[PDB]
């Protein structure tokens, strides 16, 4: 579980999303696996604005954050589970290291700010959903 709070949006993997989240939707992206939703309070979480390729994650199913090389967000395909079918998720980014479903919204930072959050997992490699290029977050 896991999401991040930047001003009055809330993003979350949409695989993951709440009632609430749907009936105060925002902008949603089923290639991404992102759904962000509105907030009444206040979030003040920094939202990295860079090209990183290397980051620290938070592995819930270890309880210790890990350091990682990552690569550029990027399609890349994804095998078929209970919520899509077989497809391809744009803007993910691959690491070497562990990740169980539950792990899943996990957050990914670097020294300016959050990263992305953990959508993909298994074989060994850890991928995460890029917030970067959402720069209406922002404001
Ligand atoms: N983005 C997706 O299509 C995911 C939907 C849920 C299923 N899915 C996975 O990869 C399952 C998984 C396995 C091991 N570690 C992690 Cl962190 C995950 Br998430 C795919
Ligand atoms: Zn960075």
């Amino acid at each position: 579980s896991g999401a991040i709070y930047v001003g009055n949006y809330r993003v979350v993997n949409r695989h993951l999303a709440t009632h609430n989240d749907w009936a105060n939707l925002v902008w949603e992206d089923s290639s991404r696996d992102l759904l962000v939703s509105s907030t009444t309070a206040q979030g003040c979480d920094t939202i990295a604005r860079c090209d990183c390729q290397t980051g620290v994650y938070y592995c819930s199913s270890r309880r210790k954050h890990y350091p990682v090389s990552f690569s550029k967000p990027s399609l890349i395909f994804v095998e078929a589970s209970e919520y899509y079918p077989a497809r391809y998720q744009s803007h993910l980014m691959l690491a070497v290291g562990h990740s169980e479903p539950g792990d899943c919204g996990g957050i990914l930072r670097c020294q300016h700010g959050v990263v992305g959050i953990v959508s993909t997992g298994g074989n060994g490699l850890v991928g995460f959903a890029d917030v970067r290029d959402l720069l209406w977050l922002d404001e």
